[PDB]
């Protein structure tokens, strides 16, 4: 379906992707990857989702999405960066990777 | 439906709230929690319905919200009270409401 070109179309890219990012499906997260679909989507606002993924824990996947058109410096509705959820954590290889 | 009894009985009905505040369908909500669907749920990423809604500024749905059962006391992810989340929005009398 990739080869032949044609594309996706999301209900609601931010949404969807930030739900996926809140549900933690490590293989449907990757399965999104290999279908190439944009990280740049956040939410309905500009709620980033590394914001999601420092609040959880895990590492891998909060590289995958900053590592893919994600912004470190993204600023949301409230103003706040992924920077300071991931000082909120505490946890240092999301801020390693970050 | 409803007078048959049944409930809603969906892990996704916090994924659909969020969804359901982002969208803005004021009907399709209102009448979505005046069934069995419960506004007292957090959405994926531990959001408050409530706080969502004073972050938007929509007085009516949020009025519907607090009407159906919602809990000013839960808090979103970030700590933020949805009663906070009022205060930031500006809006005096969604303040007071919350």
């Amino acid at each position: 379906l990739v080869k032949e070109g044609a594309s996706f179309n999301l209900e609601d890219s931010g949404n969807f992707l930030c739900t996926t990012v809140a549900k933690g499906d490590s293989d449907f997260l990757k399965r999104l990857l290999s279908s190439g679909m944009n990280p740049n989507s956040e939410d309905y606002d500009h709620r980033t989702p590394l914001h999601v993924a420092a609040s959880e824990g895990l590492f891998l996947m909060a590289k995958m999405l900053v590592e893919a058109g994600a912004s470190v410096i993204s600023k949301d509705r409230w103003g706040n960066s992924p920077l300071d959820e991931a000082r909120l954590c505490g946890n240092k290889k999301l801020i390693k990777l970050l």
